């Protein structure tokens, strides 16, 4: 199906220390909030004591609480960029559109901090808020949610709720990287020109993972755990032209066939990351779907 108009014009007018390299990702979420500015929304800055550190947190109140659970937001960024501000637009439309308190969560970057360091972080954060949440007039049961790396982490940190006695309600995932050891067609096929890069994505592994066989661990790959059974519902998005759509759209799946309630929405003529692009009406669709989502789950 056709690249949709508004992003072949986005690729097509498309053009370093670490350092740098952040400055220029925050930059660039800037500019694109300068365009489309977001919703204004009442948040309140905290830190979560973790068990690797203080992990600066952003708590966004909706103008009218509507959903019973909180929700807790992990940022994207292959791990090494990005930040709570980076995805106030998404988060700020996520809060007033579902009508949800989020937790918006500014985990350890790598290379600085290394795998599992931010899966335990997201964890422990995942835990204070399903702690705080009856205080706050909700379900101790959370949803977890995010964007590529983010996605990730949500979907990791559902995978080890059981076991580390965390109440999950459902799990949102947006374009996630769930699969660091197998090709797939969508890997091979959209690797150069469609904003997230082969090269790049290989740059990250680096920066993140401590050795080469961290890619085979489950904390790193969740879509090679054999057991699915007993998840959270999940809502899975994806891009068509996202090298990492067809490890998304098997492992939702994959949930679906473990018996797991599961939704599953390609945005089709969409590339990776278009959530915290709100040039794109797809943003707020994507934003719309996840409000008819948490919708059903109760
Ligand atoms: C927001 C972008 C997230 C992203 O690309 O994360 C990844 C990090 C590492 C790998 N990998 O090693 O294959 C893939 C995705
Ligand atoms: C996508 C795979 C990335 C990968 O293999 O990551 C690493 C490679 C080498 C080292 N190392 O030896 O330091 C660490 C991670």
């Amino acid at each position: 199906m056709p690249l949709d108009p508004r992003v072949e014009q986005f690729l097509a007018q498309m053009p370093l220390s670490l350092a740098e390299a952040r400055q220029q990702f925050k930059q660039g979420a800037l500019l694109l909030d300068q365009m489309v500015p977001p919703p204004p929304v009442d948040t309140e800055d905290g830190t979560v004591v973790t068990t690797h550190g203080p992990v600066r947190i952003r708590r966004y109140i909706p103008d009218r609480l509507r959903f019973s659970h909180p929700l807790v937001f992990y940022h994207g960024g292959g791990f090494v960029f990005g930040d709570i501000d980076t995805h106030h637009g998404l988060v700020a439309r996520l809060c007033q559109t579902v009508g949800a308190t989020v937790i918006s969560v500014d985990y350890s970057l790598a290379p600085e901090a290394k795998f599992p360091v931010p899966v335990a972080e997201c964890i422990d954060v995942a835990r204070w808020a399903a702690h705080e949440a009856p205080g706050w007039g909700l379900k101790p049961s959370i949803v977890v949610a995010g964007d590529s790396a983010g996605g990730n982490l949500a979907a990791v940190v559902s995978q080890r709720a059981k076991d580390e006695s965390l109440p999950i309600a459902a799990q949102l995932l947006f374009y996630p990287a769930l699969d660091m050891v197998h090709e797939t067609p969508s890997k091979r096929d959209f690797a150069r020109g469609y904003l997230l890069e082969a090269d790049a994505m290989q740059w990250f592994g680096e920066q993140y993972l401590r050795t080469p066989d961290d890619v085979s661990h489950p904390w790193a790959s969740p879509a090679l755990s054999p057991d699915l059974t007993g998840l959270p519902p999940a809502l899975v998005i994806t891009a068509e032209y996202d090298p990492l759509r067809d490890e998304g759209e098997a492992y939702a799946e994959a949930l679906r066939a473990a018996g797991v309630p599961t939704e599953q929405i390609r945005f089709d003529g969409m590339i990776h990351g278009f959530m915290t692009m709100p040039i794109f009406p797809q943003m707020e669709a994507a934003i719309e779907a996840v409000a008819r989502f948490l919708e059903r789950i109760d």
